[PDB]
Order: C-alpha cells, then sequence, then structure tokens
C-alpha cells in the first residue's frame, strides 16, 4: 500500500500548495519522490524555495537509498505473477504476468490479445491462493472491441460472481492521443481510492496511427507516445500494479518488432515483451521475446468460450 | 587504499568544519586534494580563510606534484584489469575492465549490455588469482532491468555462494536525472566504509532522454549531464574504482555514436569506449571504438544462461 | 642556458630576499628581469625599495635593450624546430614546432592530438642530426589519457632504449583549473635543474569546461587561463623551451576556433596555430591556421602504432 499525498500535509508542506501538487497529478508521495526537480518548477505557482524542500521531505517518507542485493531478492521475490489462465503460459513466465513493470504482448490481428487482456481483466481478482490478485482491475480501449459479454463467461470458468466482477473493473474508451494521455491522469486519481492490480491499454499504439498519420510529424508521434509511456512506467512501480499493453505487428507506424513500442528515446519501456503468432495448425504460440530473468522459450496456448485456455490435445 | 577525512582533522583542521565538508561530498583526503579552490568557497559556511589553509595540508598528504615516467609505468602496470567472463574479450583489452577510469559500452538495443554489466557484478569479488578484484560492487539501475536471478546463475558458472555473492553487490533504481546524480553522493558514502571495485550505470543516458525530453532544454540536458560524469571520473581516481556505464545507440538524445556521451563540454570523460553490435549471424562482436593503449580490434563472445562467455564453435 | 637565480645573489641582493624571490616563482635571473616592477611589490616581504635596485641589477646580466634585426635573424635562425616525426608536416613547418614560442594544436575529437603531443614526447631527446632537441621532455596531462605503452613503440620505429626514454620525460596528472597553474610552479623549479626542451599541456582548456561551467563566471573562465597562458608564455622564452598545448574544438566553452586560445586579453598567446581535420578518407589534415612565417598551407599525415607518420600511400 502506498502512501497518500495527505501524509505529506503534516510533513511540513502547506495546504493550498498540496492541492497544487494534486492538479498537477501527484497523489501519493512517492509520485513526487519519483519525480524530478525541474518537474515541479514547471507548476505556474511553486518555485524552486519549496522545491528543495518537498523534495528533502518526501524523501525520508520513502525508501530512497542503496540496498543489498539480497534486501532486493526476497523483495522481488514477493512480487504478484498475474495468473495467466492457461498452465502452460505460467510456466513460460515463471508464474504469469509480472506486476510493477510493463507488460507488452504484440502479434498479428487475430493472435487473442483482445482476449487475452479480457481473460487477465477477471484473473487478477483471484484470491491469491487461486494465483490471482486480490485487487481491482482496470481496461482502457482504444479499438472499441472491448464488452463484458465475454467476462461472466469467464467468471464461470472460474466459479466466480459476474455481478461484482464488472463492478470490481472499470473502463473507457480513448479516441485521441491527448485523451489517452488526459485519460492516464484520472486514472491515477483513482488509483489512491481503491486497490487496482492491473491496468490494460489495448491497444497502446492503434491510436497513434491514426491522428499522427502524416509524414512531417514523425518526431511529434514518437514525443508524445513517450509521454505516454513515460507515466505507465510511472504507475507501475508507483502503485506497484500490473501495466498490460498490447500492439498489432506487421509480418512484412510502429509496427515493426525489430523496433520496440517506446521508439527509441523510451525504448527501456517495456520489460516483458510476448510475440503472439498464430502456427502452422489452428494452435496459437507465445513466443517470450525479452525478459531478462525469463529464457527466450515457446509455448501453446489456444483460446475458448471461457478465455485463454490450454491446448486441446 | 585511500585516506580518509578524518586523517585531516588532526592535521590541522578543525572538527565543526570537517563535518561541513563531508556534507559537501567530500569523504577523503583526496577528495578535496582533486577538488578546486572555487568548490570549496562555494560552501554556505567556509570561507577562502580556511579553503587556502586545507587545501595546503591535503597538498602533502597526497602525493601531487610531478614524477616520472618509469614511476608512473610501474604504477600503471600494476592496476586491476577485471576479468570480462569471455576469454577473447581479456585479449581485446589485454585483461578486462581497466578499473580506475570510464569503461562506456554503447551498442544497439539487445546486445547484451545489461547482461555483460550482469556478469562484471560477480566477476569483480573473484580473486585476483582468479583475474578479479576482491572488492565488493554496486551496481545503480535506471532501466529498472536489473535482478538477482542471473547473478546466482553465474556464481555456479564460476563456482561461488550465491548467497553471499548478492551481499557483497548493492543496488538501487533511479528514477530522475536528479536521483541519479543525488545517487552518486549516497554512492560516495559508503564506499569509504568498505572496498568496492565496480561500480556499474546501466544504462547512464537513459534518464535524461525522459525527464529533459525538449527542444528548448538542449543545453540544460548536458549541462546536468557534465556534472554526473564529472563526479564519476571523481569516485574513478578517487578510489580507485572501475566504473562502467552503458549507453543505448541509433543505427540510423545523445544516441549518436559520433559523438561522445559527454556531450562536448567533457567529452574527455570516457577514456574507454566498447560498441556492440550484432553480426550477419547470431553472434555478437565487441569493437573497441577508442582507447589511446588498446587497438581498434574487433573479438567475438556470447551470452550464455551463466553470463558473458566465448563463442561456441 | 639560462643564468640561475643564485647569480644574483652575488651581484648585490641580499640573501634572505633571493629565497624570496624563489617562493615567488622566479628561479632565474630572466624571471625577474622579464617580470615588472608592480609584481614584485606584490610579495609580501619585498618593497619599493629594494624592487628598485633588483631589477636594475638584473637589468645588466640579462640583454634587455634594442639591437638589429641581423643580429636577431641569425640569432632566429639558430632556433630549434623540434621533429614532428612525418617528414610532410616538416615541410609544412619549415622544420617543425618551433621552441621558445607557443604551440596550440586544436582539432576535432579523434584527430590525433594525444598521439602527436606522444611522438613528441621522444622526438625531442633525438640528437640534433636526427632534428631532434637533446633536451629533457615534460606531459602534463589533464584528460588522463596518457600512458608509456606508447612510448616504447615510437621508440623502436627510431631505435631508441626505452627505459631511458620514460626517465628522460616527466608527468603528472591536472584534476582542477588551481591545481593546473599550480603544478607550473613546480614545473618552473624544476627546469632549473635540468635542461627541458618541451612541454606539452594536453587538454590546456579540458579542465576550464569543468570547474568553471557556469553561466555567471565567463569573465572569471578567462581571468583564470589568462593567467596561466601568461605564464606558459613566461616558461617559454625563460628558458626558451617549446611549449605545446592542445585543445578540442566544436564543429557546429573556448571550442570555436574563429576564436583564439588566449580568449581576448591574452589572445596573443599562441603563435602557430595548427588546425587537425580528419577528410573525407581516413586520412589527416594539418593546416597551419596562423604562423606570421609559415604560409597557410596543408599537408597530410597518418598515426600507425609507432607514433606520427607520413601518409601511407
Ligand atoms: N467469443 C469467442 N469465443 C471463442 N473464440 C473467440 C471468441 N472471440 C474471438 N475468438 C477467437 O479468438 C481470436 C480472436 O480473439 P481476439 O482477442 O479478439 O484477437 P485479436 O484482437 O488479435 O483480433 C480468433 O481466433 C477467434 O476465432
Ligand atoms: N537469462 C538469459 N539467458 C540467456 N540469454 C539471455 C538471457 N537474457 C537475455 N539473453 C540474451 O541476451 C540478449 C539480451 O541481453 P541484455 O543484456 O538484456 O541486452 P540489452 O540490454 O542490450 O537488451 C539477447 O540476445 C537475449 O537472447
Ligand atoms: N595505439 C594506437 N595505434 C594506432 N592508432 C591509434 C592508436 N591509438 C589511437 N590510434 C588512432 O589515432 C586516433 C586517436 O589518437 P589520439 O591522439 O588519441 O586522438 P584524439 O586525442 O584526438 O582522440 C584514432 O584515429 C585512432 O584510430
Ligand atoms: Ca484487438
Ligand atoms: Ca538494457
Ligand atoms: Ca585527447
Amino acid at each position: 500500500g502506498p502512501q497518500p499525498i495527505s501524509r505529506l500535509e503534516q510533513c511540513g508542506i502547506n495546504a493550498n500548495d498540496v492541492k497544487k501538487l494534486e492538479e498537477a497529478g501527484f497523489h501519493t508521495v512517492e509520485a513526487v519522490a519519483y519525480a524530478p526537480k525541474k518537474e515541479l518548477i514547471n507548476i505556474k505557482g511553486i518555485s524552486e524555495a519549496k522545491a528543495d524542500k518537498i523534495l528533502a521531505e518526501a524523501a525520508k517518507l520513502v525508501p530512497m537509498g542503496f540496498t543489498t542485493a539480497t534486501e532486493f531478492h526476497q523483495r522481488r521475490s514477493e512480487i504478484i505473477q498475474i495468473t495467466t489462465g492457461s498452465k502452460e503460459l505460467d510456466k513460460l513466465l515463471q508464474g504469469g504476468i509480472e506486476t510493477g513493470s510493463i507488460t507488452e504482448m504484440f502479434g498479428e490481428f487475430r493472435t487473442g490479445k483482445t482476449q487475452i487482456c479480457h481473460t487477465l481483466a477477471v484473473t487478477c481478482q483471484l484470491p491469491i491462493d487461486r494465483g490471482g490478485g486480490e485487487g481491482k482491475a482496470m481496461y482502457i480501449d482504444t479499438e472499441g472491441t472491448f464488452r463484458p459479454e465475454r467476462l461472466l463467461a469467464v467468471a464461470e470458468r472460474y466459479g466466480l460472481s459476474g455481478s461484482d466482477v464488472l463492478d470490481n473493473v472499470a473502463y473507457a474508451r480513448a479516441f485521441n492521443t491527448d485523451h489517452q494521455t488526459q485519460l492516464l491522469y484520472q486514472a491515477s486519481a483513482m488509483m489512491v481510492e481503491s486497490r487496482y492490480a492491473l491496468l490494460i491499454v489495448d491497444s497502446a499504439t492503434a491510436l497513434y496511427r491514426t491522428d499522427y498519420s502524416g509524414r512531417g510529424e514523425l518526431s511529434a508521434r514518437q514525443m508524445h507516445l513517450a509521454r505516454f509511456l513515460r507515466m505507465l512506467l510511472r504507475l507501475a512501480d508507483e502503485f506497484g500494479v500490473a501495466v498490460v499493453i498490447t500492439n498489432q505487428v506487421v509480418a512484412q507506424f510502429a509496427a515493426d518488432p525489430k523496433k520496440p513500442i517506446g521508439g527509441n528515446i523510451i525504448a527501456h519501456a517495456s520489460t516483458t515483451r510476448l510475440y503472439l503468432r498464430k502456427g502452422r495448425g489452428e494452435t496459437r504460440i507465445c513466443k517470450i521475446y525479452d525478459s531478462p530473468c525469463l529464457p527466450e522459450a515457446e509455448a501453446m496456448f489456444a483460446i475458448n468460450a471461457d478465455g485463454v485456455g490450454d491446448a486441446k490435445d
């Protein structure tokens, strides 16, 4: 559980300015502790006089200094690996989708990217014993291709009350690139008033191929995309929630898998890349393209009327 | 072994001001001996009255005057060349990573930069007979892509106790440019209370492409980066420890290899540049871009589940 | 051979004050003869009473009055032109590096500035018949990029005993601007106890871009640099030794070649400027930017494992 921004009020910072820290999007103390000095002066009100003082006070409330690897080992061993819904993939991922980082699944059209995200939108409220996360979910949508009709079909596969499963998940369409980033600001708000566990952006680079569809602004197409993925990694180690993004890839304009999603400036954004491919048969393959800890391996899976599942045969 | 700042107390300097030398970041006597007169007056407390006196006393405790090349030859022949983990590269580097200077590996995405740094994070506590350094390690991380899961895999390749290997290494994430430089201050502290041998900044220019992502502050993007690489060369001849930084390079915003890492003001920062490139096959090549002593040569290597290794065939 | 300061003791000056002339840096009689009345009163001890008397006595010991051009012609024809190591450049320079003045080579990064200085650090102890100078050498270093590994490689190219070549050269790192100027004071000392022939400052303006890296002190960045180049021209006609400085230049903060090295107050410091540039091919060009006697011309050269050499083809 993070530390809300109200705890910083009693720490030595005024009240009229803490509300100003809020309007900038910062909702907790780690959000400012993970922020540089340059970003706080950009606020129209506050200046360098307080900015030194606030960041100094925030530093003590958030562990920021060095630490051992053993202490980081037993703390990294404790992160939740969200159940993928198919036992073959859990072994490929040594648990499943790992929270606190960016998970980027990219594959050709018709590969289950939309339904994998759907199945994950319910497997996250499963109890930890069931490999879940006991946390709320969120599914910001861009293609317009999300609908509860598939969610209750997966609740019955795992024995849940779909009446409350739809309550434990939120949703909003995205029409524009500026509305995609703006929606994260709102998203960053209600993640404080609750305990979400899985944000889903499907698809991330979808809306960037339609608005920024010119040849002169290829620079701006990535500058604006970088600012988007920045706050996404932001919200990942801020609330420690899993974030899963989606991309559509061509076989032969961030579509070439030879280049990462975060263009070149933020290319270190995605920490786990899963390439989804239809095999020679009617059976799907997930390939873990890059994840320092997990091998470059493969597994097979399939999709049923009840979500992601293991291969039939 | 350096000379701690406490030895300067008994040399003729007060106690309330030696604590002030500490708060400025100076932890030993060489740290002030390698400092100019301009930098000590910038302290809010002390003035030019003592600054002449302190630097005069520090001068005698640290060999500062001229010397012969023969005396520098046999003293430079004694520096440790950290074992790279692949025998082909030791010949390319005439030993491996040379301590007391800045080592900058830069290559395209997916080139082992992250895992080479990983393998070096254990090869440094090897005994000198095993080409190691018998010194602690440090891995300040920026991409978030570091994890012990690969370290114990390399300890078994060299026969070590991974339970203590993680104890002999420290680690901390970096989120902001101002937090990158601030973390060195803390780093400069616990390097006195122990004997580190290899600092690793991976990646150095990573966080400078995300915060300073505008067009007007291209000057400030390098001014702040210079102050970072300054203290890095600082800590290199201060404790005589090896410092290895990392950079991600585009094929076709310090990403063009035609320009050095330290922009233009501190461009003399990196003393050994190694360009990492995937060949026409599935085999990697390290090329020593610039190192006055080592030829502009090439070697091949590969990465396994147990760290950097020689080519399979 | 200069006249040491001890000869001034028997000339009519006391002993307790001649030691005071020493502590001020003045090691011979020309050093005070080339000094103004204003500079001697700045000493805490002596006053205008002796200052008139000392400078009057020093005047007779050092030829100071007028002279003909013929007498200056045959005396200027006798100055040594240090062999550059590449026959093409000797013709461009009508002999090579001319002693008794300031030689400033400036070029882009990766132009041989470091290795040209290296090759000159051995060509100076060559006998005069071999175009050398039969004098000791000195290489005060700032970038940290000097090492004997290249010196013995050039001794074998000219047939020398590298065991003694390193003895005939001295060296010291420079970390700060105040340590750069302070090192000249020591340098001015042991140049009396021996016969040096080539001082090398590589690079001169390097350390002035790191300490004086602010916007308010652009005045002080040159004031302090002027005091440095002052004593450098000082030591040039004092011991008549060659002094070669180095500068790193940007293509598009004394980096613009449109402005000289000595900023504006001492801009007459450098007497020969050589611009080093990588041509359209892998071959280097030296261009003599300014030298009243030598034409504005060009030549080509190259660098091998054995120092500066003529073009291969
Ligand atoms: N309700 C469903 N029940 C079963 N299979 C489905 C269902 N909807 C889609 N599929 C199958 O899953 C794939 C499409 O899933 P989807 O996640 O929408 O993929 P993508 O977004 O890549 O087009 C196709 O192979 C399709 O036959
Ligand atoms: N655990 C591992 N075991 C074996 N090979 C790995 C492992 N992790 C990554 N690799 C391989 O090494 C490269 C990635 O290494 P990494 O140091 O993370 O590179 P970079 O940071 O340049 O992306 C890829 O070729 C990948 O296949
Ligand atoms: N030991 C060496 N043997 C041969 N060529 C070298 C050697 N070291 C450097 N070079 C070459 O000389 C140039 C670098 O020389 P250097 O004097 O260090 O230049 P700069 O200081 O301008 O970077 C490059 O073209 C490099 O390929
Ligand atoms: Ca879809
Ligand atoms: Ca990396
Ligand atoms: Ca150089």
